[PDB]
């Protein structure tokens, strides 16, 4: 019946990809969750008056390539790429995991989204314009989220879900 899109959570330890997937599949803030835990959880919603089934998988574990990683990017329709505005070197790693994504999908226009997380937080190192600036240059929209406040945590995975629906 229903569209059903695969949907990547990436970026570094500790931006926060399962708090952010956790807020939206069960509306709470996880303040502390195991690092090595991936899984994937499924949630109907309606965007712009049209549901679709949300198959989200949160990433985790080591820094190292697998076949397995280019297998379940190959599966996903889009990838959130998250960092932490208070953290320079989260902003830094986007780029790799992009790269890591364009590589195994063979396209520089994948549906993303650029994820600027932990916007409830006072010092930040990054810039809402650096994130436009980069978001520009890479043809994606860019989301301030705060998995704590729940700010923009439905705007992200919808802006998502509008990126994958224009790709065909
Ligand atoms: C605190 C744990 C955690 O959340 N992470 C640390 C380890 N990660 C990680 N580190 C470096 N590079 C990663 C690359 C990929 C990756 C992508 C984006 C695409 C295809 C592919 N094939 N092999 C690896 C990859 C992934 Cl999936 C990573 C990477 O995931 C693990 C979680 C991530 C963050
Ligand atoms: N203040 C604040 N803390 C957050 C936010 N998102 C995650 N955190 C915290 O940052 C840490 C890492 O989050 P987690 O979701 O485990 O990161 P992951 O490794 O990317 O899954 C945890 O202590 C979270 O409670 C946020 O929006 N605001
Ligand atoms: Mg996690």
């Amino acid at each position: 019946g229903m569209t059903e899109y695969k949907l990547v959570v990436v970026g570094a330890c500790g931006v926060g990809k399962s708090a952010l997937t956790i807020q939206l599949i069960q509306n709470h803030f996880v303040d502390e969750y195991d690092p090595t835990i991936e899984d994937s959880y499924r949630k109907q919603v309606v965007i712009d008056g049209e549901t679709s089934l949300l198959d989200i998988l949160d990433t985790a574990g080591q820094e190292e390539y697998s076949a397995m990683r280019d297998q379940y990017m190959r599966t996903g329709e889009g990838f959130l790429l998250v960092f932490a505005i208070n953290n320079t070197k989260s902003f830094e790693d986007i780029h790799h995991y992009r790269e890591q994504i364009k590589r195994v999908k063979d396209s520089e226009d994948v549906p993303m989204v650029l994820v600027g997380n932990k916007s409830d937080l006072p010092s930040r190192t990054v810039d809402t314009k650096q994130a436009q600036d980069l978001a520009r240059s890479y043809g994606i929209p860019f989301i301030e989220t705060s998995a704590k406040t729940r700010q923009g945590v439905d705007d992200a995975f919808y802006t998502l879900v509008r990126e994958i629906r224009k790709h065909k």
